[PDB]
């Protein structure tokens, strides 16, 4: 079966969301990533149309995994009698945006704005299928070098997308928002844009502005770099410490900040090549 199927090339990478391969896929010779994840080690669980019980993150894959590029798409699963194996589709050249900022630091604000409109989209696509990501960040984000196209990942900590408050949370500490620091409780597009403001921060500066949760709390943002007015307004406005405050997802891109993006490739073409 899935042995045969596949061939599978060195480690790409290991932590919390378990262990990947690169691979190609033998029928075409097509790029894949293949994902161990060990079964004593998945809390949330869910149910396909079928009715299968199978990991949450293979539920919200298949709702997200459709024609449109943002997201990275589910090309199979299989079950082991200890774990899931997932096939995913690998671009080549890639590299992750931790990777990214960590290598070339602070980004010019033409290609920060581009990255950030992609994620954007890539979020509204999720949300517009029933599901909330829930550990937006840098490390979770690829970029397609080739093509100036980015890839959320790591569905791993998401949940189906509900109106009413969420009371667990196994995301990123540091990109959580205030009120699950102090209540353990929020809303989830509320807390995603939180998140997306932490997001941005880090590209125009190359690093995130809260460490503790005090700060976080606070929520008092200190500029390092040299940051456009436009875009400090625009971060100060998705960290408000009130949810009700922070901007829709329909404000931030009609926001001055955020006009006259690049397409993809013309990014490419001026920033990655
Ligand atoms: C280096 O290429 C990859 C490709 C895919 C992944 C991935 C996708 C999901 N949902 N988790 N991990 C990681 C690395």
């Amino acid at each position: 079966p899935l042995e045969s199927q596949y061939q599978v090339g060195p480690l790409l990478g290991s932590g919390g969301f378990g262990s990947v391969y690169s691979g190609i896929r033998v029928s075409d010779n097509l790029p894949v990533a293949i994902k161990h994840v060990e079964k004593d080690r998945i809390s949330d669980w869910g149910e396909l149309p079928n009715g299968t019980r199978v990991p949450m993150e293979v539920v919200l894959l298949k709702k997200v995994s459709s024609g449109f590029s943002g997201v990275i798409r589910l090309l199979d699963w299989f079950e082991r009698p200890d774990s899931f194996v997932l096939i995913l589709e690998r671009p080549e050249p890639v590299q992750d945006l931790f990777d990214f900022i960590t290598e070339r630091g602070a980004l010019q604000e033409e290609l920060a704005r581009s990255f950030f409109w992609q994620v954007l989209e890539a979020v509204r696509h999720c949300h517009n299928c029933g599901v909330l990501h829930r550990d937006i960040k840098d490390e979770n984000i690829l970029i397609d070098l080739n093509r100036g196209e980015l890839k959320l990942i790591d569905f791993g900590s998401g949940a189906l997308l509900k109106d009413t408050v969420y009371t667990d949370f196994d995301g990123t500490r540091v990109y959580s928002p205030p009120e699950w620091i102090r209540y353990h409780r929020y809303h989830g597009r509320s807390a995603a844009v939180w998140s997306l403001g932490i997001l941005l921060y880090d590209m125009v500066c190359g690093d995130i502005p809260f460490e503790h949760d005090e700060e976080i709390i606070r929520g008092q943002v200190f500029f390092r770099q040299r940051v456009s007015s436009e875009c400090q307004h625009l971060i100060r406005w998705c960290l408000a410490l009130r949810p009700s405050d922070r901007p829709t997802f329909e404000e931030i891109q009609n926001h001055p900040w955020m006009q006259d993006v690049l397409l993809p490739q013309e990014t490419a073409e001026i920033h990655l090549h």
